[PDB]
């Protein structure tokens, strides 16, 4: 396989958050298999970003999700022609963002190409306030539609003080050849910033991931 | 507790979808602590109903939901006092219900008072064509909002010919009494019917249900 | 027609809001081809309601429609038979309303046999702080789907101390015979609370709406 | 310095489905009338793959009739000018995100667009090219935290019949201080008066005239 046990990351971001353009670049590693990965991500253009640095941490690869055999992994048999995605995601409060990425391979690297466009932030809310602490957790549900795979998640921001603040992201992830296609099925995932300097101009960034059918039995 | 292991239901919904009224009742038993429970629900009007039977299941208590011991569970402190649901179900061709219940306990012997209404469903959508299979295993969201208990879950039904169809549901669980509060976190579904007549005028129904954290270690 | 230059109106509500039961009669007369009506309204039972009354005021007819002869008229042409409606109102805050009406007619008086039912509206929102002064008027755009009438409409309640709180409005319209059906058009609203006493008891409503293509010329 | 007769440029990047573009944009327009017409050429990503109509709505409010007793947000806030942000939802699942930032010089704006759509199914009206038009509208305007919003219900005209729905959700965001207008509708009809194949040469047209309800208040 092409996809082996360690692999390295690259990444650019490019996009706008309620008309305030940046660009992000990243380097990182991951474990395919063991659905892993920690990237560090440094500022380019646009600092100091002026909106919660949260909302983009999920755009910054479903080839790190540890798959069981008997789920088929979209993901890691689209390579070595690779994949894109497209992302909705809807805030409770209006904001909305697009983003999406194109990933390839080239040797033991991947490279993702991403944009991302966020919009209708309202000013005095929790993104534009930098109020958030972290994504919790979250399940997605991954299900076959017209030919693609589709997750949706219902995503949530712990806010300072413990409240939470919804969004609802819908993904339509394109493999670029035929792959054999999974039923449906759930990926959970903790996303976490381990470490960022003062603006976050700097980020260290971890993910971990792994598919499953209902682990309560039929019937 | 007032909460036994060995608990009776009894229920009647009242309602309307694309404006057919119909009334439910049932009758049934479940085990509060291992979170599983089954229904045997009895159209009384509105037969034979025009729609898709597996859109009123979920209407049919998270009493009957597995808590670990340090998850506060919100739905047995609430009793013997008890607590009320409101929910909405946002399908992706436009089609919306509303659903609300009350929860009541009388010795061993749950009541659940239920309204359910659906509107503006396509007349040759899977709901009002019966093309429906099954709700799919399911993960809700559970957090505390303005002082209360919300569940957001992304649900799908299975459909004749392959293929789902999409509905987000969205419900405010209101105890009638001050209870612990519990962090965010998830509760696992599995919904089924497990038999039922032609015309869906008898069916037996299960729900098994448990509640986590996450099971991935947090490395911050 | 059966359809005179002043009618009569009759109508029952039933409904829950938070899952607060209540009933309100009304009686109340209009004009059909002015498309202007005016309703009194008695709390029965649930009194005092809990909850902006606002919120129940477009659910107390398009009988009530001024239509210009250039556009079929789904309504009017319903009758003796009628029709039902169903509606669904989405309120930015995450509030949700369905509504179920049906429409019929004997002698010179309509029958409205109306459901309702709100859920998820917040606690501190305006609609349970009862903080909404009025609708604003409205252009609701009218379209067939599936062989039925379609309305969907951008509302918006006016508030105490300024600003506007959101709803969507999406109708189905059906009538119980076949009619002509029209083009793609607009109805132009203004609902009004007339008079009131103190807990809404007692509420006199008013609506005016007039049936409408662009006033625009192609190019 | 807004003139009875102003010139236009602008520019558009985005992304459809993946797919990359740039259309690039000269015309003129009558600011006062609220009427306006410009020519656009694709210069990258020929042939487009989805319909040329989602685009055309972003391709500026100061074309708009407004009358004295309206303040005039848009004519208002140059020579500084604006920019504005939108959501456009449509009722399939589709979501495009566009923003300008529009300027002034000499007798000519111009604008920087970007513009991304995403989760078009593949076989729907945007992606099959089977949309005839945009209908005409009417925009919803109401101030939001010191900014001017605007909601409109919007409808592609399908080949065939039948309608396609979209919600647009658009902050208008003034550089300057501005007088706010109260709450009042934007009537708009927009046209593309000729295109060629693949649209890679497009004339398109706008007419939007503001207003508040014609239909008297009768509460006292």
């Amino acid at each position: 396989s092409v996809i082996k046990s360690d692999m390295k990351i690259k990444l650019r971001m490019e996009g706008t958050v309620n008309g305030h353009k940046f660009v992000i670049e990243g380097e990182g590693e991951g474990k395919p298999y063991e659905g892993t990965q920690t990237m560090n991500l440094k500022v380019k253009e646009g600092a100091p970003l002026p909106f919660a640095y949260d909302i983009l941490t999920t755009a910054f690869n479903r080839v790190f999700t540890k798959y069981p055999k008997d789920i088929p992994d979209y993901f890691k048999q689209s390579f070595p022609e690779g994949y894109s995605w497209e992302r909705s995601m809807t805030f409770e409060d209006g904001g909305i963002c697009t983003a999406t990425s194109d990933i390839t391979l080239e040797g033991d690297c991947f490279f993702y190409e991403i944009r991302f466009d966020g919009v209708n932030f309202p000013p005095n809310g929790p993104v534009m306030q930098k109020k958030t602490l972290k994504w919790e957790p979250s399940t997605e549900k991954m299900y076959v539609r017209d030919g693609v795979l589709m997750g949706d998640v219902n995503m949530a921001l712990l806010l300072e003080g413990g409240g939470h603040y919804r969004c609802d992201f819908k993904t339509t992830y394109k493999a670029k050849k035929g792959v054999q296609l999974p039923d449906y099925h759930f990926v959970d995932h903790r996303i976490e910033i381990l470490s960022h300097d003062k603006d976050y101009n700097n980020v260290k960034l971890y993910e971990h991931a792994v598919a499953r059918y209902s682990m309560l039995p039929r019937q």
